[PDB]
């Protein structure tokens, strides 16, 4: 076990395996991923299922969606209908063999889709404990963004659900700056996530403004709100450059499902490449060199025989050929699907979803205009330092929160 654990991720590991229900949250730069991978490492593999809300959290963790796990559709259904759907022969098995059940990124998930589960879980399993009887392993943070519904009235916050309180007894927090993190931008981050920034934070960001972050060929990602417009940035970008298209199509086991993969790993069918482009890392190839997801590179060549695969400059120093990677996915129902493909993504622009559970080491944030409460927290916690990151037009009058979720927090601090 490469590193120690903290006091205070200690006291997690231990209520888990003393097979406790329990919720662990903090700001980023706390060791949440680091206890995460701990976590799963420790329990046994029989009985465990790994789930996060996205496609982007489920991958970096090994695991499925808890949409796909759940098999109850949208779960916009009343209950008998989503226990129906929950019953479907390769769905049903997965609710029956649930032992353990780890939850990522829970701020995602609405209070009534929380309830409906739930009950799901005591209908499918005959068992009248809190979610039919499984332990609860749920991480995250409610200062991020507010869950989004389509229901037409307000989203409200999974801590706000009517069986929270029974499935969710100990809650623990991780609160010092991990050691794989700069304690100084850290820290900057979280003062802006209880909405609190100072004449100092201010002056801190407004410094970066005129920040050259990039070098060597490899400029800044514009970090954005919405992945379409990312994706057509991103197209505009390539073709603008001289050199000729080089293609990479991936090997998937099932094609006929090439839309799901696109959907739920960190890559698709059909990778695109010239001289000069942009790139960003999607798999960690290595730690000790800083090949880690979010590295920002430039493509410098391609191989001149065989595949003719991207030869690409990074920022952290070194220059390789990338060969391709695996990804496993798992369908509702059960059956594994694979794809093989480049680990890298176009980066003059990415958005905000597609870069969750990563930082990038060298990104621009536009923070002038007022977003929705966590929005510029969240944006903000993409980057690792101050040295790579430029913010233009930074306001204060950028940073708001929840008041609801700051008292949830605030009794949290109170306990201890």
């Amino acid at each position: 076990s490469r590193m120690q654990l903290s006091e205070e991720q200690a006291a997690v590991l231990r209520a888990v395996l003393k097979g406790q229900s329990i919720f662990f949250t903090g700001s980023a730069g706390t060791g949440k991923s680091y206890l995460l991978k701990r976590i799963l490492g420790s329990l046994p593999p029989t009985g465990t299922v790994a789930t996060a809300s996205t496609g982007v959290a489920a991958c970096h963790i090994g695991g499925t969606t808890l949409h796909a796990f759940a098999g109850i559709g949208s779960g916009q259904a009343p209950l008998a209908q989503c226990v129906a759907l929950a019953q479907r022969p390769g769905v049903r098995q997965g609710w029956l063999n649930c032992q353990r059940l780890v939850i990522d990124e829970i701020s995602m998930v609405e209070a009534d889709l929380f309830d409906k589960l739930e009950a799901v879980a005591r209908a499918v399993r005959q068992q009248n404990k809190p979610f039919g009887g499984i332990q609860l392993i749920i991480c995250g943070d409610f200062l991020q963004l507010p869950p989004v519904t389509k229901g037409s009235q307000p989203p409200r916050f999974c801590f706000q659900s009517k069986s929270w309180k029974r499935c969710v007894p100990v809650t623990l927090e991780l609160t010092k700056v991990w050691r794989q993190a700069d304690q100084t931008f850290i820290s900057l981050l979280q003062a802006v996530r209880l909405g609190r920034c100072s004449d100092e934070v201010t002056r801190q960001l407004q410094a970066t403004a005129s920040h050259k972050v990039g070098r060597d060929g490899i400029v800044a990602t514009r970090l954005c709100t919405h992945q379409d417009d990312v994706a057509l940035t991103n197209e505009r970008r390539l073709q603008e450059l001289p050199g000729k298209v080089h293609r990479f199509e991936a090997m998937d086991s099932n094609p006929e499902l090439a839309s799901t993969l696109d959907a739920q790993c960190p890559v698709s069918q059909l990778l695109q490449l010239k001289l000069g482009a942009q790139v960003m890392l999607v798999k960690n190839l290595s730690v000790s060199r800083g090949l880690v997801n979010g590295a920002r590179g430039v493509v410098v060549g391609f191989e001149a025989e065989g595949r003719g695969l991207p030869q690409v400059r990074f920022l952290c120093g070194v220059t390789e050929v990338i060969h391709a990677d695996r990804w496993t996915v798992q369908a509702t129902g059960g059956q594994l699907l694979s794809r093989q493909q480049l680990p890298l993504q176009l980066a003059w622009a990415m958005s905000i979803h597609k870069s969750q559970g990563m930082t990038l080491d060298c990104v621009e944030i536009s923070l002038g205009r007022v977003f929705a409460s966590g929005q510029a927290y969240v944006a903000l916690s993409r980057a690792r330092s101050l040295q790579g990151l430029r913010v233009l037009d930074f306001d204060p009058m950028a940073v708001r929160c929840d008041p609801r979720v700051l008292h949830f927090y605030a009794t949290l601090r109170r306990g201890r």
